[PDB]
């Protein structure tokens, strides 16, 4: 099974932590959506667009289900996975990793190397906090290791977690 599973919002630092712990662990790192896209041909927003997103929720079950029985590395989830009670279910007995970090910060993390976020409009952000109103009480539910992110750097929460994973 693996030996971290990453969750957490958009920004959180699933993809940039992903890689580092794997890293630092010598293990393999299974992406979630990548895994899907590899498994189906298709790109995500394609199975979305096509078959819907029930659909693409049950294909994204059996992905992270296969993961979690086959994986033995690092797993990082889909944003959305959490949403799906059955992943929930088949998560629970697995070491969870929880992301943290706020919606001020995960605006900035998702917003660009743009100097001023502000002049776009607000609704990117608006529609970020309601995002993390949905999915972080869903996070906090799985997560058996909370990490906040929040003004460290991805060393940092590396070191966090790999002193709080030891064999
Ligand atoms: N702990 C952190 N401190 C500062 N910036 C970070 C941290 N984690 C991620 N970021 C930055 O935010 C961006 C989004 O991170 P990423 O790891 O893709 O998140 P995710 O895969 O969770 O959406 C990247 O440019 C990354 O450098
Ligand atoms: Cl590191």
């Amino acid at each position: 099974a693996p030996k971290a599973v990453l969750v957490g919002l958009p920004g959180s630092g699933k993809s940039t932590i992903g890689r580092r712990l794997a890293k630092a662990l010598g293990v393999g790192l299974l992406d979630t959506d990548v895994a899907i896209e590899q498994r189906t041909g298709r790109s995500i927003a394609d199975i979305f667009a096509t078959d819907g997103e029930q659909e693409f929720r049950r294909i994204e079950e059996d992905v992270v289900r296969a993961a979690l029985a086959d994986h033995d590395g690092v797993l990082s989830l889909g944003g959305g996975a959490v949403t799906s009670p059955g992943v929930r279910a088949a998560l629970a007995g697995h070491t969870v990793v929880y992301l943290e970090i706020s919606a001020a910060e995960g605006v900035r993390r998702t917003g660009g190397n743009t100097v001023r976020p502000l002049l776009a409009g607000p609704d990117r952000a608006e529609k970020y906090r309601a995002l993390m109103a949905k999915r972080a009480p869903l996070y906090r539910r799985v997560a058996t290791m909370r990490v906040d992110t929040n003004r460290r750097n991805p060393g940092a929460v590396v070191r966090h977690i790999l002193s709080r994973l030891q064999v």
